[PDB]
C-alpha cells in the first residue's frame, strides 16, 4: 500500500484524527464558512470520503458579523463511552493584539447524528483537546489566550478536569508546558502509550516554521522532558521540499498495531526570478493548507517520523484491504454537500431550490465585502489547473444588481466577473477586483455589450497555476474572453498575511442587490472539471 | 437674547431640527452607541434637555457584531400629519472601498412613545430625508453608494416617491444633483420658501474642508441652479476659529418668522511648536462632533448666514421669553441614567443588574474592550476638556482572566484601561493597560501596584487636563496615589485615529471582563463626572 | 502694458529683482545643475531673456556627490556702490532632520564681467541677504539651521554687521522675528521706504500654503510690528485659482516711482475625479516653481497687491515702453559652434571633455559613456527645462553599442529616484535595441527588457521623439526620418512632479534632454545631430 500525500486536498487544515473499530474520521476545521467542521471517513487510509457536517444549525454556531479567519478553529474529535465528542471554538477577535471566542462542546451517538445541544466549556483560549483517561477521568486542555499571552512573552499550556456526569470544569488549573525557544504554542494532545503521558505540541506558527514538538512525563501533572531532537516533524530546513508548512500533527494508533498521524501541509507555488529564502520567495499557496498522514515508529520510547522530518509525498499504509469531476445540476432538494455559505445557513433569505424546479435561484442580497448577509454558494480550489462555468438568467433593472462568477479569499481580497445593467446601454458584463481593499474596476468605463434577445449567459473561469482569466459566452458554444489577466497568487496566505492567514481561495456563485428592491437570478448547474 | 454656540457639548454630530408648536427638537447620532438617536428639546433655542431615545429594542435596531463607527449615521427627524417621522441608517460596512447598510422608517404619535416596528425603506444608500411637501404627497432623497459611488466618482443625490398608507416606494429615480469639485456630497434636505425649492446639501467632508451647499430650482425635479457663493457656510479658510468643521446643516424656520440652521461643530486642541497647516497642525478634537446653531438671512431668494460665512461662538436668539436655565449616578433607581450608555446591546440581564445589590451597580464578566460583541461596559460622553471621574469599586478577582475598572474609549482599537486584576504570586494588584493603532502598552504589568487584602473598597479615579489625562487609586478614600504613567488626550481623537472611521469622540466609564468564562461581578457605587 | 505672468516659464524659483539705471535683472536659483544661477534682463518687466550665467567655474561651485535638491539654493543679487553683489548657498544635506551648508559671496562691474573669487560668509543658515543701508553700513540676514531650527519649534531671522572693505562678519547676532502660526519663516529681505524699514519674510513653506509677511519697524534692530492683515499676498484661500504656491517675494522701486515685487507660483494639473481639496487634489505641477511680477500700492505706511491677496494672470506694467519681443518656443540646437546654448545644462560638473566634445566630429555633439541617471557624481547628461504642458522633443543620434552596459538616448528627467529613459542598447542575440527605464519613487520599470524593438543593422542614424500632452506623455522612434513608430508604453507626467514625490526634496520640476552611459567604463560615445524642441 502507498498512500499521495496529501490526502485531503483544499482548504482543509487541523486534523483531527479518531477511530471507532475499524472506520477512520478526520475532522477539519471550517472558519467563517457554513456549515462548519467537515468530517471524512476511511477504511484504508487511503481514500477519504466526506460522511458529516455537524454544525448545520444556528442554535449551534452562530457567525453573524464575525471577522475574518474567525470562526471555527481547529476542532477535536474523539470516541469514548459510546459516543462522540465534539469540540469547537468560536473566535470573535482577529485583528487584535489578543482575542477572545468561545469554546463548546456536543455529542452524538454516532456520526450522522442527531448532535446534542452544546455545553458551554469557557473561553480560556484556543485549541482545546479532550483527554480520556483510562480510570474514567476526563481532563481538558486547551492554551490560554488574553493580554501578554499571545508569545509576548507568554504561551503555556493549562488542564482542568473535566466531570461527564454532570457537565462541569473543576476551577483549579494546571500548567503543563511553558515554551521552547520557537515558539506559538498550541495544539495540545495528550496520548498514553507504554507508561509515559506523552504530550505533542505545534510550534512556530502555521507559517513555513511550523514543527511539532513531542514531550512526555510519568504523570499527568508534569513535570515534561522534551523529545531528543525537539522537533519531530518540521520542513523549514528544507526550502525546495515539495510540501512545506508541516505541522500540527494528530496521531492514531490503528486496530493493526501501527501509528499513523495527520497534518497540515501546502503545496506553494514560486513566483520566477525570486530568491528561494528572501521575502515571498518560498512560494505561495492558493489552495490553502492542505492534510497529510504519516507513519510513526517507536524507538527508545519516543516516537519518529519514517523516513525523517520532512514531509513526504509517498508514505506506507496500513496492513488492510485498500478499499476501491464534479457537478451540480440543482435537480434534487438540497445543496450538494460540497457546497457552503457564509456565516449563515442556506434558507429561503438568501435563496431556494424549489421555486423553479431544476435552477438555484439566489436572492439578492449585500456585497462581496459584507460579514453579515451575503448570497454566496462557494467551493473550494482543490487544482492548480481547472476550469469551472455556469449557466445564468438574469434581467436587472438598475446599476445595484449585480450577479456572476467570483473567486474569493476573504472580504478583502477577491475576484468578480458579474452581469449588471448600464442605464442608457442595457445588460453588460464587467469585472470587480479586490487587493489588500485596493479597487480595481478596468471594464466600467466600457462594458461589454449582451444582446437584448440572450435568453442565457454562460460565465467561465479558468486557472493556470499563476493566472486565471474570464470568460463570456451567449449561445454555448463560441466562447470571448474578458481582456484582464489575473494573478492567482493574490488569493494567497502568504501574500495576504496578518493577523488572519488562515483560509484558501474558493470559487463560486454570488448575486448582490444593494438596493434592496428585490432581485434572483437562476443558475442551472456548476462544473468543475480540472485538467 | 444670546445664544453660546457649542449647545450640545461632546459626542452629538448630524443634528436633524424639527418643531412641533412652539417646541423644538434636535435628533443626534449614535453610531455603536445603544440606545441610539438623542432627542433633546427646547422651547427657546439656547437650553436644551434631553427627552427621548427611540431606538431602545433590538427588533427595532440591532448592533451585534457592528464595525466601529457602524450603526446609526446621521438620522432625520420630521413632523408630519400629526405624528413624528425618524429614518435611521445602520450601516454594516467601514473599512471598504464602499459600504453597505439598511434603511427605516419609524412613527410615534408623541416624542416619548410608542414607537412602531421600523418599515423597511430600501438599502440603497445613506443620509435618507423624507421631503413633506405642501400637496399630500412625500418623497424619499438619498445619496447613493456602492461601486464607483463615493467621491471615485460619482456623487449624486436621488429622489424617489413616498405613499404614506401602504407604505412604499416608487421604482422610479430622479437625480437632482450631481456634485461639485469639493465633493463628498451627502445631507441631503428640501426646503419650500416663497415659489422656490431649496436643496441644502454637505460637501468636502466632516474634516477641516466641511462646508454647506444650497441649490436652488422651481419644480421638484430640477435643474437646479448653484448660490451665488456656492458655500453658504464653511469655516475652513479661517484656520484659527475657534470652532471648526462647520457644516452638515439642518434648517428650520420658527413660529415667530425667524429662521435658524443647526450645524456640527468641533473645538480643536492644538500641541504646541506644530505649524498650523501642516500635518494635524490644525487640531486635535478628543470631544468629537459637537452641535451649534446658527441665524439665516433672507437677500434676493437666497440664504445667507449672519455675520459671515464662518462659525461663531455667540449668535442671536429667538424673540421668545428666556426659560429658566455636577453629574453623578448613585445607582438607586430601577433604571440607569440616560446620560449612560452601553455598547451595540441593551442593559439587560447578562451585561449587568440594579437589583441584585440594592444600591450598586452590578457589572457581569464579558468579552474585552476590542470585542465586537459583548462587553459589560457602560459609559458616558466627555463634555469639557478639564474634568474628574471617580467610582467607588468592590472586587474580588480569582484568576488573571478577570478584571474590572475605570476605561477612557473612542474605538476598539484606541482606549485605555486602568482595572483591578487577581496575580498568582502577589493577589489583588493595579494595572494599566492602553491601545494606541492597535499597539498594546502595559508598563505595569512586570511590577504592578499592590492593593491590600483586608481593603474592602477600591477608588479609582481619571483627571483629564487639556492635553494629557491620569490615574488615580485609593483604599480609604481620603489619601489618593498617582499610577506612574502620563497618557495623551489628543490621541483619543478623529484627526489622529484616522481612517474610514473617525465619526465618534472619547467616552469615559466603566468596566468588567472575564475573558475565562468562569463567571464574576464588580459592585460600583456611584459615578461622579465634575468638571473643573 | 499688459503682463501676462509667469513672466519666467519653467523652473525658476526664488526670483531676486534688483536693478541698474534702466535695466531690470532677475536672478533664479538652479539647485543641482550647472552652471548656477541664471540671471535674466528687461528694460520693461514683460520679455526677459537670459543675459548671464555667474557660477559656471569649480573653483566658484564645486557640486560633486551633492544630494537631490540641494545645491545653489535661493540667491540675493544686489546692486550697490557701482558693482554687483550675489550671495547664494551650497546646500549639502537635504534628507536630514537638519541641514548643512555655505555660503559665499561674489562680486561683478557687469552681469557679465568677470566675478571675483567666492568670500566664505559663514555656514550658520540658509537665505542669505545683504542689506545697503543710506549710511554705508552693511548687514547680513539669514535664516538659522540646526537641531531644533526647522520649525521644531524654532525658526527665527538674525542679522550680522557686514564690513566691505575687509569682508569680515562681525560675531554679534541679533534676532529681529520670531515666527508666526503658518511658520516656516524664511526668505528675509529689508528694505527703507519712508522712515521705517520694512521687513518682507516667506511663511507656511514653498507648497500651497506659501504666503509673503511684511513687518515694520523704526530701528533696524527691532521690535518689528506685523502688517495690518499679516498676509500682503497669498493664493492659499482660493483652492481654484490658476497660480498657486504664490510666495517668496522680492520688492523693488523702478525709476519710474512704482513698486513691483516678483514672486514664485506654479500651474497645476488637476487629475479627474479627485477631490478638490483631498490628498493631492489640488493638482500636480510638472514645470515646476515659476516666477511671476505683481504691482504693489502703499496705503498707511503698508504695502498692498493691487487686486487682492492672490496672484493674478495679468497685471499692469509700468510707463515704459515695451521694447519688441520675437517670436518664442521653438528652439533648437544644431551643435555647430563652440559651447553649447545657455538653455542647456549638465548636472553637477562643468561640461568638459570628461563628458563630451564639441570639437571631436563638427556638427555633432559627441557625448562619452558615463555613469547612469541615479548618479550623483559623474553622468553625461545634457537637458533643458520644461517649460510647456505640450511640446515635442526630437534628436538624432548614431550609436554603435557592443555590449549591454552602453546605453543612449532621450530622457524626462525630474530627480535621481524619479526619470523615464528611451534609448537604444545592444543585447547578445539580436543586436541594436530600444528600450525604455523608468524610476517612480525608486522602483524600476523596463516593460521592453525581455521582448525589445529590432534596429536594422543598415540604418546609420535613429531617430527619438518624446511627445507630451499635459498628463501623459509617449516615446517614438524612425529610422529614415519620415515613417515612425511608437513605443507601446504610456506614461505619468504628473509623476515628474514636486507634489507627488514629496519628501524634504521637493523642490525643483521636469526637464527634458539627452544622456549617454556605460557602465562598464570600456569607453562609447553616441553622436548626436540636433535637439528640438516645439511647442504646439
Ligand atoms: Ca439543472
Ligand atoms: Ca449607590
Ligand atoms: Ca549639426
Amino acid at each position: 500500500m502507498e498512500i499521495t500525500n496529501p490526502i485531503l486536498t483544499g482548504f482543509n487544515p487541523d486534523p483531527s484524527l479518531c477511530r471507532q473499530g475499524e472506520d477512520y474520521y478526520i475532522a477539519t476545521s471550517t472558519f467563517e464558512w457554513f456549515p462548519g467542521v467537515r468530517i471524512y471517513h476511511s477504511r484504508d487510509l487511503k481514500n477519504w470520503t466526506l460522511v458529516s457536517t455537524p454544525l448545520d444549525r444556528v442554535s449551534m454556531l452562530d457567525m453573524k458579523g464575525n471577522p475574518d479567519s474567525g470562526g471555527i478553529w481547529a476542532p477535536c474529535l474523539s470516541y469514548a463511552d459510546g459516543k462522540f465528542w465534539l469540540l469547537y471554538t468560536d473566535v470573535k477577535i482577529v485583528d487584535s493584539p489578543w482575542k477572545n471566542g468561545r469554546n463548546f462542546l456536543v455529542t452524538a451517538p454516532s456520526i450522522e447524528g442527531p448532535w446534542s445541544e452544546p455545553i458551554p466549556m469557557g473561553n480560556g483560549g484556543f485549541d482545546p483537546s479532550l483527554f480520556h483517561d483510562d480510570d474514567g477521568r476526563k481532563y481538558y486542555l486547551y492554551r490560554p489566550w488574553g493580554p501578554r499571552h499571545h508569545s509576548n512573552p507568554h504561551n503555556t499550556i493549562v488542564m482542568q478536569e473535566f466531570d461527564p456526569q454532570t457537565g462541569t470544569l473543576s476551577p483549579e488549573r494546571k500548567t503543563l508546558f511553558t515554551g521552547t525557544p520557537l515558539c506559538y504554542t498550541e495544539g495540545a494532545h495528550l496520548y498514553r502509550h507504554a507508561g509515559w503521558y506523552y504530550l505533542m505540541v505545534a510550534e512556530g506558527g502555521t507559517s513555513y516554521e511550523h514543527a511539532v514538538v513531542v514531550l512526555r512525563a510519568k504523570t499527568i501533572d508534569g513535570p515534561y522532558e522534551l523529545h531528543p531532537d525537539v522537533t519531530m516533524m518540521t520542513s523549514w530546513h528544507l526550502p525546495e521540499n515539495p510540501l512545506q508548512k508541516s505541522g500540527h500533527g494528530s496521531l492514531l494508533q490503528t486496530h493493526t498495531g501501527e501509528w499513523y498521524m495527520a497534518y497540515l501541509t501546502s503545496r506553494p507555488l514560486r513566483l520566477p526570478g525570486v530568491p528561494l529564502l528572501a521575502s515571498g520567495g518560498r512560494g505561495y499557496c492558493p489552495l490553502g493548507r492542505e492534510t497529510g498522514i504519516a507513519r510513526i515508529e517507536w524507538r527508545d520510547g519516543w516516537p519518529y517520523v519514517e523516513g525523517g522530518k520532512h514531509a513526504q509525498l509517498t508514505v506506507k499504509g496500513p496492513q488492510v484491504a485498500e478499499q476501491p469531476s464534479w457537478r451540480d445540476d440543482f435537480d434534487g432538494s438540497t445543496l450538494d454537500p460540497e457546497l457552503q455559505t457564509l456565516r449563515i445557513p442556506f434558507d429561503d433569505t438568501l435563496g431556494s431550490l424549489t421555486a423553479r424546479p431544476g435552477y438555484l435561484r439566489l436572492y439578492g442580497n449585500d456585497s462581496l465585502n459584507s460579514t453579515f448577509t451575503q448570497s454566496t454558494v462557494a467551493r473550494r480550489w482543490q487544482h492548480f489547473i481547472f476550469r469551472a462555468e455556469t449557466r445564468m438568467q438574469f434581467s436587472p433593472v438598475h446599476f445595484q444588481q449585480s450577479a456572476g462568477l467570483t473567486c474569493y479569499y476573504n472580504s478583502k481580497n477577491w475576484s468578480y466577473c458579474f452581469v449588471d445593467y448600464e442605464e442608457g446601454q442595457g445588460r453588460t458584463i464587467k469585472v470587480i477586483q479586490l487587493d489588500h481593499n485596493v479597487p480595481s474596476w478596468p471594464l466600467h468605463e466600457q462594458p461589454i455589450p449582451v444582446p437584448e434577445q440572450a435568453e442565457s449567459v454562460w460565465l467561465r473561469v479558468d486557472v493556470d497555476r499563476l493566472v486565471y482569466r474570464y470568460s463570456y459566452s451567449f449561445d454555448g458554444e463560441t466562447w470571448h474572453a474578458v481582456p484582464v489577466t489575473y494573478e492567482a497568487w493574490k488569493l494567497s496566505d502568504d501574500y495576504i498575511g496578518g493577523r488572519g492567514f488562515f483560509t484558501g481561495a474558493f470559487v463560486g456563485l454570488h448575486c448582490e442587490d444593494i438596493s434592496g428592491d428585490g432581485c434572483h437570478a437562476d443558475f442551472d448547474y456548476f462544473t468543475y472539471e480540472p485538467a
